[PDB]
């Protein structure tokens, strides 16, 4: 009934170098944790609004929940996609679609790079599935918007450039912080979400 | 709770010749009855939504929530907004807030048909009142955004700028719309809105 922080599935020191643990601990502690309890706020608000019926209540309410809702599914999302066993390339299918819709691995690299960097404000690059083209595909989002409920992609891979992501490490430098996060994906975690969209 | 479309408070043909029959019969009967079965199908969504958890449904749902549900929310305050009767000037403290708050009230209707013709695409013009502050606040808002469900603002007098408000009658001159409008302005009902805020 209620959504809840789910644990880092890992240490918040086990993605260093690359992510230290001051900002994981406060990424999921602090500011994961904020998007979870809020988002339960907002959704009892809504359940009262929609209940009497009140449009301008609910309308009202609309920030909030796209914002605290999307913090709660993108690091949900987030944190599953990175692993200290994490890194290289992927296999497999995946790996054949990356080559097929992008070029190269490579050159995915540098797509999904671009839109990460190109995000103007806070927001997050995505990987992900367009089920009625039945191929990958490269989104960037605002804020907390989050990519399903936004632009009906499945979410594959998603990469946080708020800069609480990376400010204490890398301060205004975002492309180290981009560069660094590649060591740690996990390609099990992203070809899983994959394989969930092929049937 | 049910979202029902009100009938109007008078003939369709009760606003001519500034707003002919034909327009406001597509208006009430079609496009306000549109947005009131749209928003029903679209909140009953939300309950399922809400009950399963599933804040991606839930955001999904917003675009839709938003424009038929701030589709219902200013039809209703429009159609009250105009009469057969209506026209001239407003009197008592309505009219003393729009001269202090905006000079005059041939100021007012510069400043509120400035705001409506402003609209690039399809929105409103409105006269709001301001809570925090204790005046009035004219604001324009896109598509069919509620005034007070995203501005905080309480919704006094409604101009309607989408083009089936006046493209029937007056094709592009939408000037010559915004005109004709204040014949049958109904300072009445703006009065009460008004009187509300204040009590
Ligand atoms: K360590
Ligand atoms: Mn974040
Ligand atoms: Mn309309």
């Amino acid at each position: 009934m209620k959504h809840s922080l789910p644990d880092l599935p890992y240490d918040y020191g086990a993605l260093e170098p690359h992510i230290n643990a001051q900002i994981m601990q406060l990424h999921h502690s602090k500011h994961h944790a904020a998007f979870v309890n809020n988002l339960n706020v907002t959704e009892e608000k809504y359940q009262e609004a929609l209940a009497k019926g009140d449009v301008t209540a609910q309308i009202a309410l609309q920030p909030a929940l796209k914002f605290n809702g999307g913090g709660h599914i993108n690091h949900s999302i987030f944190w599953t996609n990175l692993s200290p066993n994490g890194g290289g390339e992927p296999k497999g299918e995946l790996l054949e679609a990356i080559k097929r819709d992008f070029g190269s691995f490579d050159k995915f690299k540098e797509k999904l790079t671009a839109a990460s960097v190109g995000v103007q404000g806070s927001g997050w690059g995505w990987l992900g599935f367009n089920k009625e083209r039945g191929h990958l595909q490269i989104a960037a989002c605002p804020n907390q918007d989050p990519l399903q409920g936004t632009t009906g992609l499945i979410p594959l891979l998603g990469i946080d450039v708020w800069e609480h992501a990376y400010y204490l490490q890398y301060k205004n430098v975002r492309p180290d912080y981009l560069k660094a996060i590649w060591n740690v994906i996990n390609w099990e975690n992203v070809t899983e979400r994959y394989m969930a969209c092929k049937k």
